[PDB]
């Protein structure tokens, strides 16, 4: 019954399909939901927002001030939760540049 | 001489009865000062604001817009010191949630 | 070809010849640099922005507001970075003391 959590089309699907890099080989994996969800404990952020667009999209609010000076671990941080705000609403982008494009085009 | 830090009536008395949960049977306990001050360190405030209702109240006033976003731990640390600020103001609270009620009731 | 980094009247020779408390003996070393960018990574900011006044005018705007609660730490670390500042704008400050002046002063 597994099987039902990852079907062709859904959300994990999808996500192991959208490339790091605009131009690249890799893509996104577990690993790195595992990694953002840590790095929000960390930042006193319940990891469960990660679970919903509209979580998402509150984490990316609480971050953005943040960004201008941000290390590379919260640039990173913050553009993972772009990438998985927009599979959450099944925005066909893919790459994390896509993504990034997406997010401030949504913010206008 | 030790026993004018533990005047009955007073503050560490008033602490020790106040219940973690409105029905429960757990009351607040000499750990739970030590865990939010380690706690307040790791989030680079001053422990010592914990001594006063000024104090308190500038803390809650840090943590307030973390609060909807904020992991277990930063929910619970918001708890721990809105019962902190009750007890300095001699508000006779009976558990955490009457401490809350009072602390967004006095923000009116 | 290592002198070129530390000239006589460059920023290195500078930062060595200030002193810690306005009346006293000790002077900022090698290891308060290195101990501002560990701390700055803590708190996810990019410690690179410590190579330049922009730089390290963006971190003291986003510390000054958490200074007023701030544990020891962080006000060590936001002195740390205001002489900095001073170094990399040339302003002869001769103690911590003085840079505060000149950053508050400017701010103005
Ligand atoms: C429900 O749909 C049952 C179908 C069979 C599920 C098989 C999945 C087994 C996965 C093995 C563990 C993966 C280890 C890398
Ligand atoms: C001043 O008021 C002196 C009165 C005697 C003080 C007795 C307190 C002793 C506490 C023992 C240590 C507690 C260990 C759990
Ligand atoms: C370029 O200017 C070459 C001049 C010679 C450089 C000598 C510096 C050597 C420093 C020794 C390491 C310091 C260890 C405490």
């Amino acid at each position: 019954g597994a099987r039902a959590s990852v079907l062709s089309g859904g959300e994990l699907d999808k996500w192991e399909k959208i490339r790091l890099r605009p131009g690249g080989k890799k893509q996104y994996k577990l690993k790195h939901i595992v990694w953002a969800s840590r790095e929000l404990e960390r930042f006193a952020v319940n990891p469960g927002l990660l679970e919903t667009s509209e979580g998402c999209r509150q984490i990316l609010g609480q971050l953005q001030p943040s960004l201008q000076t941000g290390s590379e671990e919260l640039r990173s941080l913050y553009n993972t939760i772009a990438v998985l705000y927009c599979v959450h609403q099944r925005i066909d982008v893919k790459d994390t540049k896509e993504a990034l494009d997406k997010i401030e085009e949504e913010q206008n």
